């Protein structure tokens, strides 16, 4: 499959994608990456392993479904299968997120249903879990609340800060994204037309 990563930031989950499609008997390989922000370390990493990028800024748009379509635009150009966002930090429109149904996929720093939105370690620490963890899931409408593909439990440590737990999930995150990706470029794991997960 072809994949596009779409970033915002750093990009340690678009580093183990690119790490990952390369291990011998990767049924996916990444081609293009997008960043809604110039300057972010992301589109280093990209560059440096090879991989075209472009930074397409929301900014510069009327509304949502016209930031989607210059996109939209580079995915079809780059004949794009699959989509991975990885620290993706634009919530895009229906029209996109029903043209790639079953074919996107994020990846939350929580374990889904619980602690929805860009601050789920903040959720996590206000909340007083001792465990939380990350998740993979299909790109729904509905803000991180697709279906789930895979998810890896992390442990709170008392005195954690954001940034301590927010280290120990992306180990697992690292993990669970290249895992969910190749069952998906695989066709291991389809969204099924009901709308539910299913493994073939």
């Amino acid at each position: 499959a072809r994949v596009a990563v779409l970033i915002s930031g750093t990009g340690s989950n678009l580093q183990a994608l690119i790490d990952s499609t390369r291990e011998p008997n990767s049924s996916a390989q990444i081609d293009i990456v997008i960043s809604n922000k110039a300057a972010v370390a992301g589109l280093d990493k990209a560059e440096r392993a090879g991989i075209p990028t472009r930074v397409i800024n929301h900014k510069l748009y009327k509304n949502r479904v016209e930031f989607d379509s210059a996109i939209d635009l580079v995915l079809e150009e780059f004949s794009i299968d699959i989509v991975c966002l990885a620290g993706f930090m634009r919530i895009l429109s229906g029209p996109f997120v029903q043209k790639w149904n079953g074919k996107m996929l994020n990846i939350h720093p929580s374990l889904l249903p619980s602690f929805k939105g860009s601050n789920a370690h903040e959720q996590a620490l206000e909340t007083g879990v001792t465990v939380t963890g990350c998740t993979v899931h299909f790109v729904a409408e509905d803000v991180d609340a697709g279906q789930i593909i895979l998810q890896e439990a992390v442990p709170v440590k008392r005195g954690d800060t954001v940034a301590t737990l927010s280290e120990r999930v992306k180990l697992a995150e690292h993990k669970i994204f290249p895992a969910a990706l190749q069952l998906v470029a695989s066709g291991t794991v389809q969204l099924g037309e009901n709308g539910k997960i299913c493994w073939v």
